[PDB]
């Protein structure tokens, strides 16, 4: 068929609108090269690029067949030749998700003027949440070259305006994640396992004091880890098994982590803390690999060393790199998760780097930033839906 | 805030109409539930669901500023409370996939009616491609236990106009595909190599013979593999080389391989064919997994024996099954593509078996059946696009 003739149903839906226009269609020499319909609130959209003959396309006939049909029922129709139009739409090249508790007009206008402002055009919003946190998606075709201008602008909208805003690469490769580390403490587990062990010892407001200075960036990391576990001196080591014992998990872990099993993910945990406390619960859940540091006992007493290696900042990244090298994933591929400065080079060497709650010094290099306490927020930022979520788990 | 408003914003698109209408918002309390934009043929709808008080839900200020900005610019509104109305759309149960070359839409409409006849609500359609086959993508709502009747009717659908459609899950689990097999003859690679074999002992016919009545089902793949070996008997083993320097991927084979790996599938081939000509491709291919059947040698000449055990097609599945357990991945996870009777069980215990233009013996079985010489139209129905492969290819 030589031409192509674009027709386009707008209106009020109602059932079987679809059916009827290509069955009126098909009394005419049509072939299709695209078709377009999504209802939203009730509104209808069905955009039908077709070819035929320029013989049918420029006789009455098919005009009056489509115009009568359609108006009958109550919607609307335009039809009109193309030619010059394209087939089928491009890829957008980036997604902007935005959550929050609540997401004002005000702020979703900030987001909004800021993508404007650097000619980006959004391609779609839609909802990804309603729960734990109201969540929003925008697909967009950003300039060559923006994008780094982009995640900056939409930065400071998202600290001013109190909402979440992560600007991602939404190309085939770039998209299929399929690693992922959590940082432990204050990340996967509520709170500090090193205060914890303080407190046993009447030691936790100086163990918490230095721990909030390196997870700000301030110290060291081994200066700061050395001088947090000699605090611990004298402790018996059945200490270790009670802390175990009262570890939470941050609100979201198990959904998170059940998502993303489901999902085929590989799962597993870098930590500066203590392998005697994290194995048991890696196992629990089932993670894939742990990496973590190593407490000393002599005749089952702490003696407020650890066995080295330390795992540091520089070796938080090292252990990634291992993991995604021992499960073949490309590190393009991996995503890393934390909340302290501690995190930085594991969160940069990632393919996506998320600080959740975190200290500013790691929020300010990260690839995407959460402030809301639910873990599973994560799982957004995946591309994975609440009613996604809802629904694989009420199968079982 | 007490009570929600829906606004629902249509007509032809205008740069900036987002920005504005948040902007508009942000005078009266408004924070946000939903929103839902697309532009389909330079239409426009963007719906707003938000919750705002009482009070201003419903007083006159908050109408007639978002009904004067939206006029003023030449788009249409309403404004309605609502209180109701769902927060945020159910996910689609199922897709369905319709390649054609041509696509008539007699045939688009005979899939619109089967849906309507059986209770499935149409979610969303778009195009997945325009190359090498247009291809079209309807997200769909299927009431419990409908599924098969859906298969069932759009099969014949199928067959009787000309186009290829397959109907999947589309929940969270079941579209996280990760482990792909493929047969190699006349699936990964263009014709017969056991016919390119008994051609060097002027045979060709005999054994093609034999090799089509095995691949429609009718005789039993074993007795049938020995039948057609023997043939060979007398070859010296340098045939084997001659013929793995002959062969030619089927048509997209290589954009298939590519994009798969792009997305982290792990990827192999299982065939009743000879291992000393599949390795030399499947190292080049950089596949995963091998297995083959092994042909007898001495003295540098084949005997026309095996060298068992025999794969057949309870060994098909035998060894995706190994593959799908080595790589960590659930068969509900796996792909397996093929086109002769001695792919059944093997398309039956992968969670996706598609049938690559198939015996009638293996389509009838198939989840999902392809018709056209290309073998890239497997990847649409793992739920990528044409423009999605042209984008990645092209950045390297
Ligand atoms: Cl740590
Ligand atoms: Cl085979
Ligand atoms: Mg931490
Ligand atoms: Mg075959």
């Amino acid at each position: 068929p030589k031409v192509s003739v674009l027709i386009t149903v707008t209106g009020v839906d109602q059932p079987g609108v679809t059916a009827t226009l290509f069955e009126v269609l098909s009394r005419h020499g049509v072939e299709l090269l695209n078709v377009e319909q999504v209802v939203i609130r009730h509104r209808l959209t069905l955009g039908v690029l077709v070819c035929c003959p320029a013989d049918v396309a420029d006789g009455p006939a098919l005009r009056h067949d489509v115009e009568a049909a359609i108006r009958k029922v109550g919607l609307d129709v335009s039809i009109e030749r193309s030619d010059d139009v394209p087939i089928i739409r491009e890829p957008s090249t980036h997604t902007i998700f935005v959550l929050g508790r609540p997401i004002t007009a005000a702020a979703f206008g900030a987001v909004a003027r800021e993508v404007a402002a650097l000619g980006v055009n959004i391609d779609l919003i839609r909802g990804v949440s309603d729960y734990p946190v109201i969540g929003l998606e925008l697909r967009v075709s950003v300039p060559p070259g923006a994008d780094e201008a982009l995640r900056t602008a939409l930065n400071r909208v998202s600290s001013e305006e109190h909402v979440d805003v992560a600007v991602e690469d939404y190309t085939l490769e770039r998209r299929a994640k399929r690693l992922i580390v959590f940082d432990v403490d204050s990340t996967l587990v509520q709170g500090e396992v090193i205060e914890m062990l303080a407190a046993k010892a009447g030691a936790e407001g100086q163990v918490a004091a230095i721990t909030d200075a390196a997870m700000r960036g301030e110290l060291d990391f081994a200066q700061s880890l050395q001088q947090r576990v000699a605090t611990l001196a004298g402790l018996p080591a059945t200490v270790i098994d009670e802390v175990a014992g009262q570890l939470e998990l941050m609100p979201g872990a198990r959904t998170t982590l059940r998502t993303l099993r489901r999902l085929g993910y590989a799962c597993g945990v870098v930590s500066g803390g203590f392998r005697r406390i994290i194995e048991p619960l890696a196992e629990e859940l089932m993670l894939d690999y742990v990496a973590a540091n190593e407490l000393e006992i002599v005749d089952g007493t702490l003696t407020g060393r650890v066995v080295g290696p330390i795992i540091d900042r520089a070796g938080k990244a090292t252990a990634l790199r291992e993991f995604a090298q021992r499960a073949g994933v490309p590190m393009a591929q991996t995503v890393a998760v934390g909340d302290g400065a501690n995190d930085i080079d594991m969160l940069a060497a990632a393919g996506l780097g998320i600080a959740f709650n975190a200290k500013p010094a790691l929020r300010e290099v990260a690839d995407a930033s959460l402030s809301h306490p639910y873990l599973d927020t994560v799982l957004f930022l995946l591309g994975v839906t609440r009613g996604e979520i809802e629904a694989a788990d009420a199968i079982d």
